[PDB]
């Protein structure tokens, strides 16, 4: 194992020769520990509050979920706590028959996903464009010396060696050299595996089960379309710590995509798979009585959560795992088959070739998140292969049948559920939703410290406009959104981001009129909206039924909420007076 990771550790140990030591009381049980060195503490025990959103959401000052979200611990203490809970475990090896079905399915699945698209290398110019369009990283990309280090590392990869590709459990911390090595490792991963994302291999059209690039505003419509397929209930089982359950067998199956690559691409992707996925060197902060140390650890399995290929590879493995579970529910795979090291291939290949694509269409898969509508309910108790592959469901005994839903509107997916609304004109909309306290709690969080009232107000406007576009059907959020937009100067451009979710298309990151953007998203560009008649007033943009809004957390009907609603122009004026003599519009 040291032959692949040795060079990386040597460079770290040499760079930190002053404080390098082997801490005898390191807490690592399933990860190989190499040593430690002193570091300045990274992270915070609490999150900074967005004063603009807080001032305009006074009734949520008395709400428990809002307080919890403001309490994210990212300090070395917090890092170690999560590590012990989840990360420091071993997944039992799947049985020989299970490994055979997984291999057959992975091979068939990669061929299916590659039917129209050819893998390709991604470029310095693409990486540069993505870094620029999103936004330290933008500065590194402009530096020619960053790219010469990338070239030097790439030459080692071509030789089957790695010198600087090290993953971090936290954030960035002589200082530009360590940062260039991190961003350079992300570039090389992007160059070799970025095609999965850049060329939309997991789009619904390409992958059948995937939803990559679809967007939050389409997810509900996709669940409603799956609901029309004849079969059993819709299942949406949560896996306990999916990334920790990715096995050596899963990684071997994922690597199969290299077979479809050109020789020059295959060499680079083979280097990413072998040196950074199947072997990894990780940095993790740890508090000590003396201060704070950085631990250097390694392992041969599990998924690195913050990697370019993580989303696509998790989606791939979950599509494979759910097809295997569907085969088991259908009686194609028995307990005897899973234990069998001489399992017959024939029935598996026949099911995949005749039913595979149809079975993929019964699913919505996004990383570890899945919804499956199997042909019948035998799937509920078909748990042998699911547990054996290591994808053990969260907070339920291993062998208790899964509970499915007979209404797509009750199905959890991507932290949301979806409602069908009827507009005043009779047209139907399918909208995303979640418990309201989660939406308000998140909008009240400002990421980082040392932010002016301007940057704070602009992030507040970004949240308000996200509510106008995605959660307009929630009475309190439409009201709060109108209040925030009335308090923030009309010409101020929303900055930073409301979410890192892959489903977010950030249509709210604009100073274009929100009703114009709403019509474009929900009417004009909506493929499930046959009648393109525009909505000319917010009065014609619908709400959830009052009862559903309350079931989803609305404060409508409470006296404190009626008080807030009555007194909102006052709070808006207070924000305006502190911002100054700028141009404001009254959205109330
Ligand atoms: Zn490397
Ligand atoms: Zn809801």
């Amino acid at each position: 194992n040291m032959d692949v990771i040795g060079e990386r550790i040597k460079r770290i140990k040499e760079e930190h020769n002053s404080t390098w030591h082997y801490d005898d009381e390191n807490p690592y049980k399933t990860w190989a520990y190499h040593g430690s060195y002193e570091v300045k503490a990274t992270g915070s025990a609490s999150s900074m509050i967005n004063g603009v959103v807080k001032l305009l959401t006074k009734p949520w000052d008395v709400v428990p979920m809002v307080t919890q979200m403001a309490m994210t611990d990212t300090t070395p203490f917090g890092q170690q706590r999560v590590f012990k809970e989840k990360v420091d475990t071993r997944t039992p090896r799947p049985l020989p028959g299970t490994r055979k079905v997984m291999e057959i399915t992975a091979e068939w699945l990669w061929r299916t996903l590659g039917r129209n698209k050819r893998p390709r290398l991604c470029t310095r110019e693409e990486f540069t464009k993505k870094v620029r369009t999103n936004a330290s990283a933008k500065a590194a990309v402009e530096d020619e010396e960053f790219w010469k280090l990338v070239d030097r590392e790439r030459e080692l990869h071509k030789l089957g060696k790695c010198g600087s590709c090290v993953y971090n459990m936290m954030g960035k911390r002589g200082s530009r050299a360590i940062w260039y090595m991190w961003l350079g490792v992300r570039y090389l991963e992007f160059e070799a595996l970025g095609f999965l994302n850049e060329d939309h291999w997991f789009s619904r059209e390409n992958s059948y089960s995937g939803v990559e690039g679809e967007g939050l505003h389409k997810l509900g419509y996709i669940l409603r379309d799956i609901s029309k397929i004849p079969g059993g209930a819709m299942y949406a089982d949560d896996t306990a710590g999916w990334d920790t359950r990715i096995t050596e067998d899963d990684l071997h199956n994922e690597e199969k995509i290299i077979q479809q690559m050109d020789p020059e691409h295959r060499q680079l992707a083979n280097a990413i798979f072998k040196l950074t996925y199947q072997n990894k060197v990780v940095k993790v902060q740890r508090p000590t009585p003396t201060g704070t140390v950085m631990d250097i650890i390694s392992r041969k399995d599990q998924r690195g959560s913050g990697q370019v290929g993580t989303y696509g590879l998790n989606t791939f493995t979950n599509m494979e795992a759910q097809l295997v579970r569907q085969m088991e529910g259908e009686g194609v795979l028995t307990k005897a088959d899973l234990e069998n090291p001489h399992l017959l291939e024939k029935k598996i290949t026949q099911w995949l070739e005749t039913k595979g694509v149809e079975r993929l269409k019964r699913m919505a898969i996004s990383g570890d998140d899945c919804v499956v509508k199997p042909i019948d309910d035998r799937f509920a108790n078909a748990l042998l292969a699911l547990n054996d592959m290591g994808k053990v469901r969260k907070d339920i005994p291993q062998w208790q049948p899964s509970k499915g839903w007979h209404d797509w509107q009750q199905v959890p997916f991507c932290s949301h559920h979806f409602h069908e609304l009827i507009m005043k004109d009779g047209r139907k909309l399918v909208v995303p939703c979640r418990p309201q306290d989660e939406l308000i709690g998140r909008a009240r969080i400002s990421q980082g410290a040392g932010w002016s009232l301007r940057e704070t107000a602009c992030l507040g406007k970004a949240y308000a406009q996200m509510w106008s576009l995605m959660y307009f059907h929630r009475r309190d959020l439409r009201l709060a959104s109108n209040a925030i937009c009335s308090a923030v100067p009309v010409h101020w451009v929303p900055t930073s981001r409301t979410t890192w979710s892959i489903h977010a298309h950030h249509q709210w990151m604009t100073t274009e009129d929100m009703l114009t953007v709403w019509n474009r998203v929900w009417i004009e560009e909506n493929p499930w909206m046959e009648d393109k008649t525009p909505v000319t007033t917010w009065e014609n943009v619908p709400y959830l039924g009052k009862r559903e809004d309350q079931w989803c957390g609305s404060l409508i009907g409470l006296t404190s909420r009626a008080t807030w609603a009555q007194n909102i122009p006052t709070a808006i004026q207070q924000v305006r007076s502190l911002i100054g003599n700028e141009e404001f519009l009254d959205y109330m």
